[PDB]
């Protein structure tokens, strides 16, 4: 079972200067809830941004660097390694990985950030011609969570 897990804004921005462009604690809860007890696959830059492996799941980082051997983290050096990994695997980011995997995965858990941010990295265009909406849930707003956002589960038609 292979999934994409991603938050993108109205113009498919995912990233600025190796950080998330937005502060949205709710979305990272959304992320914790989905991925706890399974597997993330991420590119090296995304891991560096995060700076340590997420607790209570398997962290796998895809990189060319053969001297990568970080405690708590498993390394892979090819895309094709992903399909070996057992269980529910979430493609975690960033741009490069989403590009390489979007045609490959079963389904996508998307947070649409209902806003327009300055970005330097993007989720690739996609159509709902190709993707069925299994669920669409409004994120709830409050003092800490102030950008409107929608949780999509899409399944490849
Ligand atoms: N909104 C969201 O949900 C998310 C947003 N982001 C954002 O996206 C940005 C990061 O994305 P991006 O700039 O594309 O960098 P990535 O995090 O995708 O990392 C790219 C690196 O991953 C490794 N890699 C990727 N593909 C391969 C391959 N086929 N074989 C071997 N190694 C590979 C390489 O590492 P190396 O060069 O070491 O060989 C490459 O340089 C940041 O701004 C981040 O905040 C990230 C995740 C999620
Ligand atoms: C859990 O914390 C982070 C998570 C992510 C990846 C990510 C974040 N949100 C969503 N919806 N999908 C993802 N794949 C990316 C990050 O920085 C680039 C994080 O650091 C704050």
């Amino acid at each position: 079972t292979l999934s994409i897990l991603v938050a993108h804004d109205l113009q498919r921005v995912i990233g600025f200067e190796n950080q998330l462009p937005w502060h949205l604690p709710n979305d990272l809860k959304h992320v914790k809830k989905l991925s706890t007890g399974h597997t993330l696959v991420m590119g090296r830059k995304t891991f560096e941004s995060i700076g340590k492996p997420l607790p209570n799941r398997r962290n796998v980082v895809l990189t060319s660097d053969t001297s990568f051997n970080v405690e708590g983290v498993d390394v892979i050096h090819s895309i094709e390694d992903i399909y070996q990994l057992p269980g529910h695997v979430f493609i975690f980011g960033g741009q490069t990985l989403f590009e390489e995997m979007i045609d490959k995965v079963d389904d996508m858990y998307i947070t649409v950030i209902e806003g327009k941010f300055r970005g330097d990295t993007f989720f690739p265009p996609y159509t709902f011609e190709d993707w069925e909406v299994a669920s669409s849930v409004e994120g709830k707003l409050d003092e800490k969570n102030t950008i409107p956002h929608t949780f999509l589960h899409l399944i490849r038609k």
